[PDB]
């Protein structure tokens, strides 16, 4: 079997991408967060407090197949400080097409603000590897775990769009979606994440510098970010550009044509367009914009968000042993 969904930015700004998902029978469809960061699916729902509620709702005593798992229950937070918790269904999931039976679907019975906040979110699919889910006392495996014996290949990719719809497939690899040959590279999965280790980066039209940069593919995450002496190599090359301690990071003028960032896949270039850079203005009118390359220092790790993965074609092998797949497009 296979799948194939749109998936659709929430805003102007291509903060988060959202992909419309059937649970239950008959189908409830939600707009969910795909995050390759994290493991759980959960959505807002009938049990959620109501005063946290503003989304649209799974309720599963309308589904004909839901079925409550006795006694297990989730929390999680986000790197962003985020947070929710509640019990677990198991249902029947299908995305583009391709349906999953006995998925544990996260039913929230309190959200934080940041997601009462987003009208646009309905919940989180997780698709990092399953050590991550936050049930207990047993741990749940994610959508794409689930479907794996019925793919016709164990993979999925994600093709994001700049300021367009993209897609999310489901095992097969779409040939036409993107140029040239795709570049594997090993993934580590002590962490439970997609980690990968990228060979180098170059700025504009320089050099490439080899240099191992660890860190993971996250489709739920917005931005770039990268060791704090790679990113102060990018702003260098910006004239207006420096780091704003009450914004947050390096802002720069919005009138400036920034330099592309190229990162290293084994032998392989990926290229992030200058314009891709350009995250949007700080504020409505305003001036000064924020860089969608920014130091992760304060993180821990270095993430491939939106930023870059929208400049690319990836295929997440979910073989025995897995690798990542880099194809310009
Ligand atoms: C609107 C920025 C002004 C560009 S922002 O950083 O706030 N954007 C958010 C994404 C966003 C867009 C729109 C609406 C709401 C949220 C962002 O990029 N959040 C990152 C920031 C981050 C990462 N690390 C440090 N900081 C994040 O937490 N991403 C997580 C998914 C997000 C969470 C908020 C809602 C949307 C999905 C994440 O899962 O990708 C993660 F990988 F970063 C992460 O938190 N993984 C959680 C790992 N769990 C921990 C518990 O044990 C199990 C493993």
């Amino acid at each position: 079997s296979t799948g194939s969904a749109t998936t659709t930015p929430i805003d102007s700004l291509d903060d988060a991408y959202i992909t419309p998902v059937q649970i239950g029978t008959p189908a409830q469809t939600l707009n969910l967060d795909f995050d390759t960061g994290s493991s759980d699916l959960w959505v807002f729902s009938s049990e959620t407090t109501a005063s946290e509620v503003x989304q649209t709702i799974y309720t599963p005593s309308k589904s004909t197949t839901a079925k409550l798992l006795s006694g297990a229950t989730w929390s999680i937070s986000y790197g962003d400080g985020s947070s929710s918790s509640g019990d677990v269904y198991t249902d029947t999931v299908s995305v583009g097409g391709l349906t999953v039976t006995g998925q544990a679907v996260e039913s929230a019975k309190k959200v934080s603000s940041s997601f009462t906040e987003d009208s646009t979110i309905d919940g989180l699919l997780g698709l990092a590897f399953s050590t991550l889910n936050t049930v207990s006392p047993t741990q749940q495996k994610t959508f794409f775990d689930n479907a794996k014996a019925s793919l016709d290949s164990p993979v999925f990719t994600a093709d994001l769009g700049y300021h367009a719809p993209g897609t999310y497939n489901f095992g097969f690899i779409d040939t036409t979606a993107y140029t040239g040959s795709i570049t594997y590279t090993a993934v580590s999965t002590k962490q439970g994440f997609w980690e990968w280790t990228s060979t180098g980066y170059a700025v504009g039209s320089g050099t490439f510098k080899s240099t191992s940069i660890d860190g993971i593919a996250d489709t739920g995450t917005t931005l770039l970010y990268l060791p704090a002496t790679v990113v102060s190599a990018y702003w260098a090359q910006v004239s207006g550009a420096k780091s704003s301690s009450s914004v947050g990071g390096y802002v720069f003028p919005c009138s400036a044509t920034l330099p592309s960032f190229t990162f290293g896949v084994g032998s392989a270039r990926i290229v992030i367009p200058g314009d891709y850079i350009d995250f949007g203005p700080i504020s409505t009118g305003s001036s000064s914009c924020f860089g969608g390359i920014q130091s992760s220092a304060g993180i821990g790790i270095n993430i491939f968000g939106d930023v870059a993965l929208k400049a690319a074609f990836v295929v997440f092998n979910g073989a025995t042993t897995p690798t990542l797949g880099f194809a310009s497009k």
